């Protein structure tokens, strides 16, 4: 059949926002692998892919078929007899990271959303990601409830970035999730990420099927949809599950 | 191989509630209907299946693969020759579709939720489906803006469907749609449809993929889950429509 792969975001397309994946959905994606590629495609880091998704698969899954573009696909993890390798790491310079880093510091700062006291214990706001700065307002470790109330409408993330950009001219600062603004080097982002796969897994375009939930012009998914990869938009992660569901019940 | 029937419990599914299928759902299920049956079942009467999904088809959908299991499938039509059949009707006797009808009633009208006054014109708020009564609160005809604000936690028909059922407890009332209490002979819900599918259709349970927005125990849907007949929860009808293009993507070759 023509669709080989199946390349989802992470971030409220396989979970709640930053949060293991169900029981539910770890079996959709376990039955998927016996016969399908699993690429998850995410600003997240790796060790946020072994949380979210890969510890909480059953067994039986074909961790071989899961095939991790790590930080929107600026680094790739490969599973093959047992053990992960990176395969690449597109890392920022010690020079880029703290001008990236700073660039999102200063504009918060400036915009009022850098608060310090509401951060869980031991956590911090922006993390760095090796390839890509992750600037996320209220922590790391934020629970969805906390989350979910900070910017719901975009308006503060919107603004960070418009300053953070503005601050560092040369880099790229993108919305994400529930509370996050992703930095990186410009042109690094999902479209880079599934140039990458396409090369790694030799597959064209027409071989892929994406899931993200921020597909519109803007959004973080909008270059996978611009690049004429078929993108099915999701709502959240249960619009994922029966879509998936579905996809199984009608190969059997 | 396995899957051949692919059911949906109308509203929510296919449709927005009591409304015609979006262009993309028309197209999506015309082009599934070349390989499966599209067995569309609702409490619904068949002019209603006719205004909210056929009528709506491009002409490359095979007509003669859409099955219709109207009134909760005590009522069945199949096109064959280029012309639809009912194939069965459970019809009510008078002595029981009055009976329903009117326990419906006094119980809305004395919950304080019968109001004809804001009744489009010509509008009624009970229906008598042949086989089955509809009430639907404020009109069979009613918008769904109007329909989503009156009820949407489903409290005023819950009891409803409670006082109805003690003024009638030989009948059956069942909370449906956005506004609607379903009231049938005894067991004449989905499972009722379901086993006729199954007949009608040469097909074990395993051979259908239902999908339904109701499918937690008590709701409307639970009846098929009930049977072991897999099941996929929706929403609405773009989670439906997000579903199919997907099927329809994963059987390219």
């Amino acid at each position: 059949k023509m669709k080989k792969i199946l390349s989802f975001d992470i971030d409220n397309t396989l979970n709640e926002p930053k949060m293991p994946i169900f029981p539910e959905m770890a079996e959709l994606l376990a039955t998927l692998s016996q016969k399908y590629i699993i690429a998850p495609i995410s600003g997240q880091k790796y060790d946020q892919f072994l949380i979210q998704i890969i510890n909480n698969l059953p067994e039986s899954a074909n961790l071989d078929n899961f095939h991790l573009f790590v930080a929107q696909g600026t680094q790739y993890y490969a599973h093959k007899a047992g053990e992960w390798k990176q395969v690449f790491n597109y890392a920022l310079t010690d020079e880029q990271a703290n001008a990236i880093m700073g660039a999102l510091e200063k504009a918060a700062k400036e915009l009022g959303h850098w608060d310090e006291s509401v951060l869980l214990p031991g956590d911090e706001i922006n993390e760095n990601r090796e390839s890509m700065i992750a600037y996320s307002a209220i922590g790391q470790k934020a629970g969805v409830e906390a989350k979910q109330a900070w910017d719901p409408d975009m308006t503060k993330r919107n603004e960070i970035a418009k300053l953070a950009s503005q601050y560092a001219p040369e880099f790229e600062f993108e919305v994400a999730g529930t509370t996050t603004i992703n930095g990186f080097v410009p042109g690094q982002n999902k479209e880079f990420g599934m140039n990458h796969l396409m090369e790694e897994l030799n597959v064209t375009k027409e071989e892929i099927l994406y899931f993200g939930d921020m597909t519109q012009p803007g959004g973080n998914d909008y270059p996978v949809v611009q690049m004429g990869i078929e993108t099915i938009t999701v709502r959240d992660w249960k619009e994922t599950a029966a879509i998936l569901k579905a996809i199984i019940a009608m190969e059997e």
